[PDB]
């Protein structure tokens, strides 16, 4: 895409060691699953296209972007070694949002559903065994 947005996180590396374990499995079949088809998941589906957007800060604010689609390949991918790596990039995702709006903004009160959401998710994950 345009060379105004940056190049979207790494979704694979074969220098980077890999694992399956129940829990990374809960997060894709479970929460991500869960979120994914959210009705409010749209606006988090893929990176923030800032030139589209018109907000040539965005970029400048947000130097750890994260969002669904890429956690959805990472996970695909089998990118991670353990969950915390995805809960994190979950995470992250939620705080860019709430960084760069306002409280009270359509986008924030969207993302505020997702995280509770996932919230109770998280809160089932199981024992890694
Ligand atoms: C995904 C994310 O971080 N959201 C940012 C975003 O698109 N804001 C639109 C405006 C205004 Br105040």
């Amino acid at each position: 895409g345009s060379h105004m947005n940056p190049p979207p996180p790494e979704t694979s590396n074969p220098n980077k060691p890999k694992r399956q374990t129940n829990q990374l499995q809960y997060l894709l079949r479970v929460v991500l699953k869960t979120l994914w088809k959210h009705q409010f998941a749209w606006p988090f589906q893929q990176p923030v296209d800032a030139v589209k957007l018109n907000l040539p800060d965005y970029y400048k604010i947000i130097k750890t972007p994260m969002d669904m689609g890429t956690i959805k390949k990472r996970l695909e991918n089998n990118y991670y070694w353990n969950a915390q790596e995805c809960i994190q990039d979950f995470n992250t995702m939620f705080t860019n949002c709430y960084i760069y709006n306002k409280p009270g903004d359509d986008i924030v009160l969207m993302a505020e559903a997702l995280e509770k959401l996932f919230l109770q998710k998280i809160n089932e994950l199981p024992t890694e065994e």
